[PDB]
């Protein structure tokens, strides 16, 4: 799809069975998703962003389907006030910004 | 030109004749650049991170060249962590997300 920027670019993904709204960000290196389970190995992490860090838990080797699109990749888990997808997901699905 | 997402979008940005680096960043709806000065009067804005929210001093129709290209709009100047590129000005250079 050709996605314009008039609105926030907000689409659905499935992940662990949930389906979530979430953010196509250019500007984020890692998806970061508010609290939810997922299964396997975790390691915690600092992500910083305007206003300073949070923690969160990071997954890796998750499998997540946007627009259809299948990938998989790693996912941050914690107190982020939106869900994004960041770039280590959107290089998968072949997202590109265009002008 | 079209951009891949395996690295940061930085680009060069033109603002107050002086060049900068900025992030492209589709989840972030205003632009937001690190401290500096620009001309006449400003309002104030709180904006919302990852980390929290952050003071920022609003600018008005601001000339700035993104990639050569030229825009002209709201500019907020802040404790950011990196200068990025909001939707506001994303729109004005004709950018959409592919994929
Ligand atoms: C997270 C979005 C809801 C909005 N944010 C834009 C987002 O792309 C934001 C931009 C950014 C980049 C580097 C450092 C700080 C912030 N990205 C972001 O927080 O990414 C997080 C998760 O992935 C990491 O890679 C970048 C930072 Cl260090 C981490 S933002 O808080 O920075 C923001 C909010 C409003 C405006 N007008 C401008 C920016
Ligand atoms: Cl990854
Ligand atoms: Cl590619
Ligand atoms: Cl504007």
């Amino acid at each position: 799809p050709q996605i314009t920027l008039w609105q926030r670019p907000l689409v659905t993904i499935k992940i662990g069975g949930q389906l979530k709204e979430a953010l196509l960000d250019t500007g984020a290196d890692d998806t970061v998703l508010e609290e939810m389970s997922l299964p396997g190995r975790w390691k915690p992490k600092m992500i910083g962003g305007i206003g300073g860090f949070i923690k969160v838990r990071q997954y890796d080797q998750i499998p997540i389907e946007i627009c259809g699109h299948k990938a998989i990749g790693t996912v941050l888990v914690g107190p982020t006030p939106t869900n994004v997808i960041g770039r280590n997901l959107l290089t998968q699905i072949g997202c590109t910004l265009n002008f």
